[PDB]
């Protein structure tokens, strides 16, 4: 149908906008602490602690499959990155501190993304 196409064009454009958001959030992680999945070879007990691991490469895979239907779903995954880290790692670690800085800096980007998503529809 023509409606299914129009819906698919909306999803494609959302994917465009979320790709730019993702790039901007990932720039706020210059140490690349959140770039890849925590290694189960190197942290073999991780899944005993963290039930839903997340990282920027995994989000990018979902993004490119047009797997985010709305901004809420994308934000859920970004919040998992931060929240998982703040639980597994102690306050006095470079990892925890990196997550706090990513959360704080990302807030700004996500605030305007929400306005754009609502604005453009």
């Amino acid at each position: 149908s023509m409606e299914q196409v129009a819906m698919e064009l909306r999803l494609t454009e959302l994917t465009r906008l979320l790709r730019s958001v993702l790039d901007q959030l990932q720039d706020k992680d210059p140490a690349r602490i959140f770039a890849q999945p925590v290694s189960l070879k190197e942290v073999p007990d991780y899944l005993d602690h963290i039930k839903h691991p997340m990282d920027f490469a995994t989000m990018r895979k979902r993004l490119e499959a047009q797997g985010y239907k709305n901004l809420h779903e994308f934000e859920e995954d970004f919040d998992l990155i931060i929240d998982n880290c703040m639980k597994y790692n102690a306050r006095d670690t470079v990892f925890y501190r990196a997550a706090v800085r990513l959360r704080d800096q990302g807030g700004v980007v996500l605030r305007q993304a929400r306005r754009e998503v609502d604005s453009i529809g």
